[PDB]
Protein backbone atom coordinates (compact mmCIF):
# COMPACT_ATOMS: atom_id res chain seq x y z
CA UNK A 1 0.00 0.00 0.00
CA UNK A 2 3.15 2.14 0.76
CA UNK A 3 2.42 5.05 -2.37
CA UNK A 4 4.16 8.36 -2.94
CA UNK A 5 1.66 10.83 -3.10
CA UNK A 6 1.30 14.25 -4.56
CA UNK A 7 -1.01 16.33 -2.70
CA UNK A 8 -2.02 19.84 -4.24
CA UNK A 9 -4.03 21.77 -2.28
CA UNK A 10 -3.69 22.53 1.50
CA UNK A 11 -6.36 24.12 2.54
CA UNK A 12 -8.75 23.19 5.48
CA UNK A 13 -9.47 20.15 3.94
CA UNK A 14 -6.33 19.43 1.99
CA UNK A 15 -3.94 19.45 4.96
CA UNK A 16 -5.70 16.90 7.33
CA UNK A 17 -6.11 15.06 4.77
CA UNK A 18 -2.43 14.85 4.10
CA UNK A 19 -1.82 14.38 7.59
CA UNK A 20 -3.58 11.41 7.85
CA UNK A 21 -1.56 10.09 4.67
CA UNK A 22 1.60 10.95 6.39
CA UNK A 23 0.39 8.73 9.70
CA UNK A 24 -0.16 5.75 7.18
CA UNK A 25 2.97 6.03 5.95
CA UNK A 26 2.68 7.67 2.46
CA UNK A 27 5.55 9.91 1.25
CA UNK A 28 3.26 13.03 0.57
CA UNK A 29 4.82 15.72 -1.65
CA UNK A 30 2.41 18.79 -1.50
CA UNK A 31 1.97 22.16 -3.12
CA UNK A 32 -0.12 24.97 -2.22
CA UNK A 33 0.05 28.35 -3.83
CA UNK A 34 -0.77 30.02 -0.02
CA UNK A 35 2.63 29.93 1.80
CA UNK A 36 0.77 29.95 4.78
CA UNK A 37 -1.08 26.44 4.15
CA UNK A 38 2.01 25.12 2.88
CA UNK A 39 3.77 25.43 6.65
CA UNK A 40 1.48 23.84 8.11
CA UNK A 41 1.18 20.66 6.14
CA UNK A 42 5.21 20.97 5.85
CA UNK A 43 5.14 21.00 10.10
CA UNK A 44 2.76 17.54 9.65
CA UNK A 45 5.18 15.67 8.00
CA UNK A 46 4.32 16.90 4.29
CA UNK A 47 7.51 17.55 1.90
CA UNK A 48 6.31 20.64 0.28
CA UNK A 49 7.41 21.74 -2.78
CA UNK A 50 8.08 24.98 -5.12
CA UNK A 51 5.96 24.22 -7.76
CA UNK A 52 2.67 21.84 -8.63
CA UNK A 53 5.00 20.17 -11.34
CA UNK A 54 8.08 19.34 -8.86
CA UNK A 55 5.86 17.72 -6.40
CA UNK A 56 3.51 15.56 -9.16
CA UNK A 57 7.14 14.72 -11.26
CA UNK A 58 7.70 11.81 -8.43
CA UNK A 59 4.50 10.53 -7.65
CA UNK A 60 2.44 7.29 -8.06
CA UNK A 61 -0.70 9.12 -7.27
CA UNK A 62 -2.00 13.31 -7.48
CA UNK A 63 -4.44 14.49 -5.32
CA UNK A 64 -6.23 17.73 -5.82
CA UNK A 65 -8.13 19.63 -3.38
CA UNK A 66 -8.72 22.97 -5.05
CA UNK A 67 -11.79 25.43 -4.78
CA UNK A 68 -13.33 25.49 -8.56
CA UNK A 69 -13.25 23.81 -11.39
CA UNK A 70 -11.21 26.26 -13.28
CA UNK A 71 -8.74 25.94 -10.64
CA UNK A 72 -8.76 22.56 -11.42
CA UNK A 73 -8.79 22.87 -14.89
CA UNK A 74 -5.59 25.33 -14.42
CA UNK A 75 -3.44 22.87 -12.10
CA UNK A 76 -4.17 19.72 -14.34
CA UNK A 77 -2.80 21.77 -17.33
CA UNK A 78 0.09 23.03 -15.75
CA UNK A 79 1.03 19.38 -13.74
CA UNK A 80 0.16 16.13 -16.20
CA UNK A 81 3.24 16.78 -18.71
CA UNK A 82 4.96 16.96 -15.67
CA UNK A 83 3.52 13.39 -13.99
CA UNK A 84 4.83 10.05 -15.41
CA UNK A 85 2.96 7.83 -17.37
CA UNK A 86 -0.20 6.42 -15.86
CA UNK A 87 0.07 7.98 -12.96
CA UNK A 88 -2.88 8.04 -10.86
CA UNK A 89 -4.73 11.31 -10.55
CA UNK A 90 -7.71 11.64 -8.17
CA UNK A 91 -9.67 15.07 -7.53
CA UNK A 92 -11.32 15.54 -4.62
CA UNK A 93 -12.14 19.22 -5.18
CA UNK A 94 -16.05 19.34 -5.00
CA UNK A 95 -16.59 20.86 -8.81
CA UNK A 96 -19.67 21.08 -11.01
CA UNK A 97 -20.07 17.65 -13.64
CA UNK A 98 -19.05 19.87 -16.20
CA UNK A 99 -16.30 20.70 -15.05
CA UNK A 100 -15.17 17.17 -13.56
CA UNK A 101 -15.69 15.25 -17.20
CA UNK A 102 -13.52 18.15 -18.64
CA UNK A 103 -11.07 17.63 -16.35
CA UNK A 104 -11.31 14.02 -16.21
CA UNK A 105 -10.91 13.28 -20.31
CA UNK A 106 -7.44 16.02 -19.78
CA UNK A 107 -5.86 13.43 -17.42
CA UNK A 108 -6.69 10.59 -19.76
CA UNK A 109 -5.71 12.14 -23.06
CA UNK A 110 -2.38 12.66 -21.35
CA UNK A 111 -2.09 8.86 -20.44
CA UNK A 112 -3.17 9.13 -16.80
CA UNK A 113 -5.98 7.57 -15.12
CA UNK A 114 -8.95 9.84 -13.38
CA UNK A 115 -11.12 9.78 -10.63
CA UNK A 116 -13.78 12.50 -9.50
CA UNK A 117 -14.12 11.72 -5.30
CA UNK A 118 -15.71 14.67 -3.76
CA UNK A 119 -16.63 14.11 0.13
CA UNK A 120 -18.74 14.80 2.79
CA UNK A 121 -17.87 15.41 6.49
CA UNK A 122 -15.74 18.97 6.61
CA UNK A 123 -12.87 19.94 8.30
CA UNK A 124 -13.90 17.78 11.30
CA UNK A 125 -14.04 14.56 9.08
CA UNK A 126 -11.44 15.67 8.09
CA UNK A 127 -9.50 14.93 10.51
CA UNK A 128 -10.85 11.82 12.12
CA UNK A 129 -10.54 10.67 8.65
CA UNK A 130 -14.34 9.62 8.59
CA UNK A 131 -14.89 11.26 5.16
CA UNK A 132 -17.27 9.97 2.72
CA UNK A 133 -15.76 9.61 -0.55
CA UNK A 134 -18.21 9.75 -3.87
CA UNK A 135 -16.47 8.18 -6.42
CA UNK A 136 -16.56 8.91 -10.59
CA UNK A 137 -14.65 6.70 -12.65
CA UNK A 138 -13.51 3.19 -14.16
CA UNK A 139 -13.88 -0.13 -11.19
CA UNK A 140 -10.34 -1.00 -11.78
CA UNK A 141 -8.89 2.48 -11.14
CA UNK A 142 -11.17 2.76 -7.62
CA UNK A 143 -9.38 -0.28 -6.69
CA UNK A 144 -5.67 0.72 -7.37
CA UNK A 145 -6.92 3.77 -5.81
CA UNK A 146 -8.42 2.18 -2.41
CA UNK A 147 -5.47 2.25 -0.24
CA UNK A 148 -4.61 5.74 -0.57
CA UNK A 149 -8.44 7.01 0.46
CA UNK A 150 -8.57 4.36 3.16
CA UNK A 151 -6.36 6.51 5.59
CA UNK A 152 -8.66 9.56 5.23
CA UNK A 153 -12.36 7.67 4.47
CA UNK A 154 -15.18 6.46 6.70
CA UNK A 155 -17.18 5.90 3.49
CA UNK A 156 -15.72 4.83 -0.27
CA UNK A 157 -18.92 4.70 -2.64
CA UNK A 158 -18.63 3.98 -5.88
CA UNK A 159 -21.23 6.28 -8.20
CA UNK A 160 -20.98 5.22 -11.26
CA UNK A 161 -18.46 6.97 -14.17
CA UNK A 162 -16.58 10.15 -14.10
CA UNK A 163 -18.59 12.88 -12.84
CA UNK A 164 -21.00 10.16 -11.00
CA UNK A 165 -19.43 11.59 -7.76
CA UNK A 166 -19.45 14.98 -8.21
CA UNK A 167 -23.65 14.58 -9.80
CA UNK A 168 -24.19 12.12 -6.15
CA UNK A 169 -22.73 14.40 -3.73
CA UNK A 170 -24.85 17.75 -5.36
CA UNK A 171 -27.97 16.00 -6.00
CA UNK A 172 -27.73 14.80 -2.04
CA UNK A 173 -26.90 18.35 -1.19
CA UNK A 174 -29.51 20.13 -3.43
CA UNK A 175 -32.55 17.59 -1.00
CA UNK A 176 -30.33 18.37 2.40
CA UNK A 177 -31.15 22.21 1.60
CA UNK A 178 -34.52 22.08 0.98
CA UNK A 179 -34.74 19.87 3.99
CA UNK A 180 -33.34 22.03 5.89
CA UNK A 181 -35.61 24.86 4.99
CA UNK A 182 -38.73 22.75 5.19
CA UNK A 183 -37.87 21.74 8.82
CA UNK A 184 -37.24 25.39 9.77
CA UNK A 185 -40.43 26.43 8.19
CA UNK A 186 -42.20 23.58 10.15
CA UNK A 187 -40.54 24.27 13.52
CA UNK A 188 -41.49 28.27 13.49
CA UNK A 189 -45.17 27.99 12.12
CA UNK A 190 -45.34 25.45 15.02
CA UNK A 191 -44.24 27.90 17.15
CA UNK A 192 -47.07 30.25 15.73
CA UNK A 193 -49.41 27.72 16.18
CA UNK A 194 -48.93 27.11 20.14
CA UNK A 195 -46.82 23.86 19.40
CA UNK A 196 -43.55 23.75 21.40
CA UNK A 197 -40.43 22.59 19.65
CA UNK A 198 -39.39 19.74 21.77
CA UNK A 199 -43.25 17.96 20.42
CA UNK A 200 -42.58 19.05 17.32
CA UNK A 201 -39.04 17.34 17.40
CA UNK A 202 -40.59 14.62 19.05
CA UNK A 203 -43.52 14.20 16.13
CA UNK A 204 -41.24 14.51 13.31
CA UNK A 205 -38.61 12.41 13.92
CA UNK A 206 -41.18 9.69 15.63
CA UNK A 207 -43.35 10.15 11.92
CA UNK A 208 -42.51 10.08 7.91
CA UNK A 209 -40.68 13.81 8.22
CA UNK A 210 -37.36 12.83 9.93
CA UNK A 211 -34.22 13.45 8.49
CA UNK A 212 -30.86 14.75 9.42
CA UNK A 213 -32.00 18.06 9.67
CA UNK A 214 -34.08 17.98 12.24
CA UNK A 215 -32.46 15.00 14.08
CA UNK A 216 -28.79 16.10 14.20
CA UNK A 217 -29.20 19.42 12.49
CA UNK A 218 -32.14 20.85 14.89
CA UNK A 219 -32.41 24.30 14.06
CA UNK A 220 -34.01 25.74 17.05
CA UNK A 221 -32.09 25.06 20.62
CA UNK A 222 -33.00 22.47 23.46
CA UNK A 223 -33.99 19.50 21.43
CA UNK A 224 -30.35 18.21 20.03
CA UNK A 225 -27.98 20.02 22.36
CA UNK A 226 -25.15 19.17 20.02
CA UNK A 227 -26.91 21.18 17.16
CA UNK A 228 -25.60 24.67 16.05
CA UNK A 229 -28.48 26.15 17.44
CA UNK A 230 -27.24 25.51 20.76
CA UNK A 231 -23.57 27.24 19.89
CA UNK A 232 -24.81 30.31 18.25
CA UNK A 233 -24.94 28.66 14.88
CA UNK A 234 -21.17 28.04 14.57
CA UNK A 235 -20.76 25.43 11.59
CA UNK A 236 -21.29 22.93 11.49
CA UNK A 237 -21.81 23.13 7.56
CA UNK A 238 -21.28 27.39 6.62
CA UNK A 239 -24.06 28.84 4.68
CA UNK A 240 -20.90 29.68 2.46
CA UNK A 241 -20.12 25.91 1.63
CA UNK A 242 -24.13 25.17 1.50
CA UNK A 243 -24.39 27.64 -1.28
CA UNK A 244 -21.40 26.86 -3.17
CA UNK A 245 -22.77 23.34 -3.53
CA UNK A 246 -25.97 24.58 -4.47
CA UNK A 247 -24.39 26.96 -6.88
CA UNK A 248 -23.03 23.53 -8.64
CA UNK A 249 -26.73 22.15 -8.31
CA UNK A 250 -28.03 24.85 -10.07
CA UNK A 251 -25.52 24.59 -13.00
CA UNK A 252 -26.19 21.00 -13.27
CA UNK A 253 -29.91 21.98 -13.65
CA UNK A 254 -28.73 24.30 -16.48
CA UNK A 255 -26.48 21.79 -17.87
CA UNK A 256 -29.40 19.41 -18.26
CA UNK A 257 -32.91 21.05 -18.80
CA UNK A 258 -34.09 19.21 -15.15
CA UNK A 259 -36.81 21.16 -13.76
CA UNK A 260 -35.76 21.41 -10.14
CA UNK A 261 -38.43 23.68 -8.60
CA UNK A 262 -37.84 23.52 -4.54
CA UNK A 263 -34.14 22.87 -5.00
CA UNK A 264 -33.62 26.05 -7.25
CA UNK A 265 -36.07 27.91 -4.79
CA UNK A 266 -33.42 26.86 -2.11
CA UNK A 267 -31.24 27.95 -4.12
CA UNK A 268 -32.44 31.23 -4.03
CA UNK A 269 -33.10 31.34 -0.31
CA UNK A 270 -29.13 30.49 0.19
CA UNK A 271 -28.05 32.95 -2.14
CA UNK A 272 -29.92 35.89 0.06
CA UNK A 273 -28.91 34.35 3.22
CA UNK A 274 -25.09 33.94 2.19
CA UNK A 275 -25.12 37.38 1.26
CA UNK A 276 -24.72 38.88 4.97
CA UNK A 277 -24.57 34.86 6.88
CA UNK A 278 -21.99 33.47 5.15
CA UNK A 279 -20.08 32.54 8.43
CA UNK A 280 -23.33 30.78 10.32
CA UNK A 281 -24.32 26.97 10.17
CA UNK A 282 -26.96 27.03 6.78
CA UNK A 283 -29.58 25.98 9.77
CA UNK A 284 -29.71 29.72 10.75
CA UNK A 285 -31.61 30.17 7.40
CA UNK A 286 -34.73 29.88 10.06
CA UNK A 287 -34.00 33.61 11.23
CA UNK A 288 -35.19 34.63 7.26
CA UNK A 289 -38.78 33.28 8.75
CA UNK A 290 -39.57 34.84 11.91
CA UNK A 291 -39.04 38.74 11.37
CA UNK B 1 -67.87 -1.60 29.38
CA UNK B 2 -67.65 1.75 28.06
CA UNK B 3 -70.04 2.76 25.43
CA UNK B 4 -68.41 4.65 22.32
CA UNK B 5 -70.57 7.02 19.85
CA UNK B 6 -68.36 6.70 16.58
CA UNK B 7 -69.76 9.89 14.01
CA UNK B 8 -68.31 9.42 11.25
CA UNK B 9 -68.21 5.53 9.76
CA UNK B 10 -66.71 6.15 6.83
CA UNK B 11 -63.40 4.64 5.07
CA UNK B 12 -60.95 5.43 8.62
CA UNK B 13 -64.25 5.34 10.94
CA UNK B 14 -65.59 2.11 10.45
CA UNK B 15 -62.76 -0.26 10.25
CA UNK B 16 -61.97 1.90 13.34
CA UNK B 17 -65.00 1.03 15.13
CA UNK B 18 -64.62 -2.54 14.10
CA UNK B 19 -61.07 -2.81 16.03
CA UNK B 20 -63.48 -1.17 19.10
CA UNK B 21 -66.21 -3.80 18.60
CA UNK B 22 -63.36 -5.85 18.91
CA UNK B 23 -61.75 -4.92 21.71
CA UNK B 24 -65.18 -5.47 23.75
CA UNK B 25 -67.30 -1.56 23.83
CA UNK B 26 -70.49 -1.16 22.86
CA UNK B 27 -69.93 1.15 20.20
CA UNK B 28 -73.42 3.13 18.89
CA UNK B 29 -72.50 4.68 15.38
CA UNK B 30 -73.78 7.52 12.99
CA UNK B 31 -73.43 8.23 9.14
CA UNK B 32 -75.51 9.51 6.51
CA UNK B 33 -74.25 7.06 3.56
CA UNK B 34 -76.58 4.40 4.04
CA UNK B 35 -73.76 1.90 2.84
CA UNK B 36 -71.28 3.23 5.53
CA UNK B 37 -73.76 2.42 8.26
CA UNK B 38 -74.89 -0.93 7.08
CA UNK B 39 -71.31 -1.55 6.24
CA UNK B 40 -70.81 -0.70 10.46
CA UNK B 41 -73.50 -2.19 11.65
CA UNK B 42 -72.45 -5.91 10.01
CA UNK B 43 -69.00 -5.53 12.48
CA UNK B 44 -71.02 -5.01 15.52
CA UNK B 45 -72.22 -1.23 15.33
CA UNK B 46 -75.60 -0.09 16.52
CA UNK B 47 -76.71 2.26 14.35
CA UNK B 48 -78.85 5.32 14.73
CA UNK B 49 -80.59 7.49 12.45
CA UNK B 50 -79.39 10.98 13.92
CA UNK B 51 -75.88 11.52 16.46
CA UNK B 52 -77.88 13.34 19.12
CA UNK B 53 -79.30 9.25 19.51
CA UNK B 54 -76.06 7.45 18.94
CA UNK B 55 -74.50 9.75 22.05
CA UNK B 56 -77.24 9.30 24.31
CA UNK B 57 -75.99 6.57 26.12
CA UNK B 58 -72.61 6.90 25.07
CA UNK B 59 -69.09 7.65 27.94
CA UNK B 60 -66.59 8.29 24.74
CA UNK B 61 -67.84 9.84 21.38
CA UNK B 62 -65.80 9.61 18.75
CA UNK B 63 -65.62 11.76 15.05
CA UNK B 64 -64.05 11.08 12.52
CA UNK B 65 -65.59 13.82 9.87
CA UNK B 66 -64.40 15.42 6.75
CA UNK B 67 -64.41 19.20 7.86
CA UNK B 68 -63.87 21.45 10.88
CA UNK B 69 -67.37 22.74 9.53
CA UNK B 70 -69.06 19.83 9.95
CA UNK B 71 -67.08 18.53 12.63
CA UNK B 72 -68.30 22.14 14.43
CA UNK B 73 -71.92 21.71 13.46
CA UNK B 74 -71.95 17.86 14.90
CA UNK B 75 -70.44 19.18 18.25
CA UNK B 76 -73.62 21.80 18.47
CA UNK B 77 -76.06 19.19 17.47
CA UNK B 78 -74.91 16.49 19.74
CA UNK B 79 -73.72 18.47 23.23
CA UNK B 80 -76.69 18.79 24.60
CA UNK B 81 -77.99 15.32 24.18
CA UNK B 82 -74.45 13.90 25.52
CA UNK B 83 -73.87 13.01 29.77
CA UNK B 84 -72.29 15.14 31.70
CA UNK B 85 -68.56 14.65 31.01
CA UNK B 86 -68.44 12.85 28.44
CA UNK B 87 -65.41 12.46 26.62
CA UNK B 88 -65.19 13.69 23.18
CA UNK B 89 -62.72 12.88 21.07
CA UNK B 90 -62.28 14.14 17.51
CA UNK B 91 -59.75 12.20 14.97
CA UNK B 92 -60.99 14.09 12.23
CA UNK B 93 -58.07 16.07 10.27
CA UNK B 94 -59.24 19.65 10.71
CA UNK B 95 -57.53 22.90 11.24
CA UNK B 96 -55.83 23.83 14.68
CA UNK B 97 -58.42 26.88 14.54
CA UNK B 98 -61.13 24.78 14.34
CA UNK B 99 -60.02 22.54 16.54
CA UNK B 100 -59.63 24.71 19.47
CA UNK B 101 -63.02 26.38 18.67
CA UNK B 102 -64.89 22.64 18.95
CA UNK B 103 -62.49 21.92 22.02
CA UNK B 104 -63.47 25.08 23.96
CA UNK B 105 -67.20 24.23 23.20
CA UNK B 106 -67.56 20.98 24.67
CA UNK B 107 -65.77 21.82 27.43
CA UNK B 108 -68.02 24.58 27.70
CA UNK B 109 -70.52 22.12 28.56
CA UNK B 110 -68.87 20.09 31.10
CA UNK B 111 -67.10 17.94 28.36
CA UNK B 112 -63.71 16.60 28.34
CA UNK B 113 -62.32 16.93 24.67
CA UNK B 114 -59.00 15.77 22.79
CA UNK B 115 -57.86 16.47 19.49
CA UNK B 116 -56.58 12.89 18.05
CA UNK B 117 -55.99 13.49 14.62
CA UNK B 118 -54.30 10.40 13.04
CA UNK B 119 -51.52 8.52 10.81
CA UNK B 120 -51.70 5.70 8.94
CA UNK B 121 -54.40 5.43 6.08
CA UNK B 122 -57.00 2.93 5.97
CA UNK B 123 -54.38 0.33 5.56
CA UNK B 124 -53.18 1.38 9.23
CA UNK B 125 -56.82 1.91 10.67
CA UNK B 126 -57.76 -1.65 9.51
CA UNK B 127 -54.44 -3.21 10.94
CA UNK B 128 -54.83 -0.71 14.44
CA UNK B 129 -51.82 0.94 13.47
CA UNK B 130 -52.70 4.85 13.15
CA UNK B 131 -50.41 6.81 15.01
CA UNK B 132 -52.92 8.77 17.07
CA UNK B 133 -51.27 12.68 17.65
CA UNK B 134 -52.83 13.80 21.01
CA UNK B 135 -54.07 17.44 21.95
CA UNK B 136 -55.53 18.22 25.44
CA UNK B 137 -54.74 17.54 28.96
CA UNK B 138 -52.44 14.70 30.50
CA UNK B 139 -54.98 13.33 32.64
CA UNK B 140 -57.87 13.44 29.88
CA UNK B 141 -55.35 11.36 27.24
CA UNK B 142 -54.94 9.40 30.44
CA UNK B 143 -58.48 8.40 30.83
CA UNK B 144 -58.53 8.17 26.89
CA UNK B 145 -55.94 5.73 26.58
CA UNK B 146 -58.08 2.60 26.75
CA UNK B 147 -60.05 3.54 23.75
CA UNK B 148 -57.38 4.44 21.67
CA UNK B 149 -55.38 1.53 22.24
CA UNK B 150 -57.23 -0.94 20.28
CA UNK B 151 -57.03 1.18 17.39
CA UNK B 152 -53.24 2.72 17.82
CA UNK B 153 -49.97 1.12 17.03
CA UNK B 154 -48.92 4.54 18.54
CA UNK B 155 -50.35 7.81 21.13
CA UNK B 156 -47.76 10.86 21.01
CA UNK B 157 -49.02 13.40 23.65
CA UNK B 158 -48.21 16.63 21.54
CA UNK B 159 -49.48 19.17 24.15
CA UNK B 160 -52.82 21.58 24.89
CA UNK B 161 -55.56 21.22 22.54
CA UNK B 162 -55.09 21.92 18.82
CA UNK B 163 -51.19 20.28 19.06
CA UNK B 164 -52.49 17.10 17.53
CA UNK B 165 -53.71 19.03 14.62
CA UNK B 166 -50.67 21.03 14.63
CA UNK B 167 -48.35 18.26 14.88
CA UNK B 168 -49.72 16.14 11.98
CA UNK B 169 -49.83 19.23 9.64
CA UNK B 170 -46.09 20.29 10.29
CA UNK B 171 -45.28 16.89 9.47
CA UNK B 172 -47.33 16.33 6.44
CA UNK B 173 -45.57 19.71 4.84
CA UNK B 174 -42.42 18.94 5.16
CA UNK B 175 -43.55 15.48 3.83
CA UNK B 176 -44.55 17.19 0.48
CA UNK B 177 -41.61 19.09 0.46
CA UNK B 178 -39.49 16.08 1.05
CA UNK B 179 -41.53 14.22 -1.70
CA UNK B 180 -40.86 16.79 -4.45
CA UNK B 181 -37.12 17.27 -3.34
CA UNK B 182 -36.27 13.64 -3.89
CA UNK B 183 -38.20 13.30 -7.23
CA UNK B 184 -36.22 16.46 -8.67
CA UNK B 185 -32.85 14.84 -7.18
CA UNK B 186 -33.87 11.54 -9.00
CA UNK B 187 -34.76 13.39 -12.40
CA UNK B 188 -31.60 15.47 -12.11
CA UNK B 189 -29.62 12.41 -11.35
CA UNK B 190 -30.78 10.64 -14.61
CA UNK B 191 -30.12 13.76 -16.70
CA UNK B 192 -26.63 13.54 -15.51
CA UNK B 193 -26.10 9.65 -16.17
CA UNK B 194 -25.87 8.90 -12.69
CA UNK B 195 -28.29 5.25 -11.87
CA UNK B 196 -31.16 5.51 -9.70
CA UNK B 197 -29.58 2.88 -7.81
CA UNK B 198 -26.66 4.88 -7.58
CA UNK B 199 -28.53 7.97 -6.44
CA UNK B 200 -30.91 5.61 -3.96
CA UNK B 201 -27.22 4.14 -2.51
CA UNK B 202 -25.90 7.41 -1.55
CA UNK B 203 -28.75 9.35 -0.59
CA UNK B 204 -29.99 6.37 1.68
CA UNK B 205 -26.49 6.39 3.54
CA UNK B 206 -25.82 10.18 4.24
CA UNK B 207 -27.79 13.38 5.01
CA UNK B 208 -30.44 13.60 2.56
CA UNK B 209 -31.70 10.10 3.55
CA UNK B 210 -35.77 10.47 4.72
CA UNK B 211 -38.95 7.99 3.93
CA UNK B 212 -39.69 9.77 1.41
CA UNK B 213 -36.56 8.25 -0.32
CA UNK B 214 -35.93 5.10 1.84
CA UNK B 215 -39.62 3.85 1.86
CA UNK B 216 -41.09 5.95 -1.07
CA UNK B 217 -38.83 5.75 -3.38
CA UNK B 218 -40.30 7.63 -6.78
CA UNK B 219 -38.34 5.89 -9.21
CA UNK B 220 -38.68 1.61 -10.04
CA UNK B 221 -36.40 -0.83 -8.26
CA UNK B 222 -34.26 0.29 -5.35
CA UNK B 223 -37.38 -0.14 -3.69
CA UNK B 224 -39.63 -3.12 -4.75
CA UNK B 225 -42.52 -2.20 -2.23
CA UNK B 226 -42.43 1.94 -2.89
CA UNK B 227 -45.66 2.66 -5.07
CA UNK B 228 -43.59 3.54 -7.98
CA UNK B 229 -43.50 -0.53 -9.01
CA UNK B 230 -46.89 -1.18 -8.88
CA UNK B 231 -48.38 2.49 -11.07
CA UNK B 232 -48.94 4.61 -7.95
CA UNK B 233 -51.55 2.95 -6.03
CA UNK B 234 -51.71 4.65 -3.05
CA UNK B 235 -49.94 4.41 -0.46
CA UNK B 236 -50.84 8.01 0.14
CA UNK B 237 -53.08 9.60 -1.98
CA UNK B 238 -52.36 12.47 -4.03
CA UNK B 239 -55.87 13.88 -2.83
CA UNK B 240 -55.12 13.35 0.73
CA UNK B 241 -51.93 15.11 0.54
CA UNK B 242 -53.40 18.25 -0.99
CA UNK B 243 -56.12 18.01 1.96
CA UNK B 244 -53.44 18.25 4.36
CA UNK B 245 -51.47 20.98 2.88
CA UNK B 246 -54.69 23.25 2.55
CA UNK B 247 -55.22 22.96 6.21
CA UNK B 248 -51.16 23.67 6.31
CA UNK B 249 -51.94 27.10 4.37
CA UNK B 250 -54.66 27.72 6.20
CA UNK B 251 -52.30 27.75 9.32
CA UNK B 252 -50.21 29.43 7.37
CA UNK B 253 -52.28 32.57 6.32
CA UNK B 254 -54.07 32.51 9.94
CA UNK B 255 -50.42 32.94 11.70
CA UNK B 256 -48.85 35.07 9.37
CA UNK B 257 -45.73 32.31 9.11
CA UNK B 258 -43.34 32.79 6.30
CA UNK B 259 -43.38 29.26 4.74
CA UNK B 260 -42.08 29.45 1.27
CA UNK B 261 -40.89 26.25 0.00
CA UNK B 262 -44.13 23.83 2.38
CA UNK B 263 -46.07 27.50 -0.09
CA UNK B 264 -44.66 26.07 -2.94
CA UNK B 265 -45.01 22.68 -2.54
CA UNK B 266 -48.93 23.06 -1.88
CA UNK B 267 -49.13 25.02 -4.79
CA UNK B 268 -47.61 21.77 -6.94
CA UNK B 269 -49.26 19.06 -5.10
CA UNK B 270 -52.80 21.51 -5.55
CA UNK B 271 -51.81 21.49 -9.64
CA UNK B 272 -51.28 17.79 -9.56
CA UNK B 273 -54.35 16.73 -7.64
CA UNK B 274 -56.40 18.51 -10.86
CA UNK B 275 -55.42 15.49 -12.84
CA UNK B 276 -53.80 12.55 -10.66
CA UNK B 277 -55.41 12.67 -7.25
CA UNK B 278 -55.97 9.25 -7.35
CA UNK B 279 -52.29 8.56 -7.36
CA UNK B 280 -49.81 8.15 -4.52
CA UNK B 281 -48.09 11.45 -4.07
CA UNK B 282 -44.74 10.35 -4.99
CA UNK B 283 -46.28 10.26 -8.70
CA UNK B 284 -45.23 14.18 -8.54
CA UNK B 285 -41.90 13.05 -9.62
CA UNK B 286 -43.75 12.94 -13.53
CA UNK B 287 -45.47 16.19 -12.90
CA UNK B 288 -42.18 18.79 -12.71
CA UNK B 289 -41.77 19.78 -16.76
CA UNK B 290 -45.99 20.88 -16.35
C1 LIG C 1 -11.87 0.92 5.63
C2 LIG C 1 -12.43 2.32 5.35
C3 LIG C 1 -11.28 3.29 5.22
C4 LIG C 1 -10.47 3.42 6.50
C5 LIG C 1 -10.96 4.34 7.59
O1 LIG C 1 -11.91 3.93 8.31
O2 LIG C 1 -10.34 5.43 7.78
C6 LIG C 1 -13.29 2.31 4.11
O3 LIG C 1 -13.80 3.35 3.74
O4 LIG C 1 -13.51 1.26 3.51
C1 LIG D 1 -50.64 2.52 20.92
C2 LIG D 1 -50.34 1.71 22.17
C3 LIG D 1 -50.55 0.22 21.88
C4 LIG D 1 -52.00 -0.18 22.11
C5 LIG D 1 -52.49 -1.32 21.24
O1 LIG D 1 -52.57 -1.10 20.00
O2 LIG D 1 -52.83 -2.41 21.77
C6 LIG D 1 -48.94 2.03 22.58
O3 LIG D 1 -48.01 1.27 22.26
O4 LIG D 1 -48.76 3.08 23.23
Amino acid sequence: MMTTIAFLGLGNMGAPMSANLVGAGHVVRGFDPAPTAASGAAAHGVAVFRSAPEAVAEADVVITMLPTGEVVRRCYTDVLAAARPATLFIDSSTISVTDAREVHALAESHGMLQLDAPVSGGVKGAAAATLAFMVGGDESTLRRARPVLEPMAGKIIHCGAAGAGQAAKVCNNMVLAVQQIAIAEAFVLAEKLGLSAQSLFDVITGATGNCWAVHTNCPVPGPVPTSPANNDFKPGFSTALMNKDLGLAMDAVAATGATAPLGSHAADIYAKFAADHADLDFSAVIHTLRA
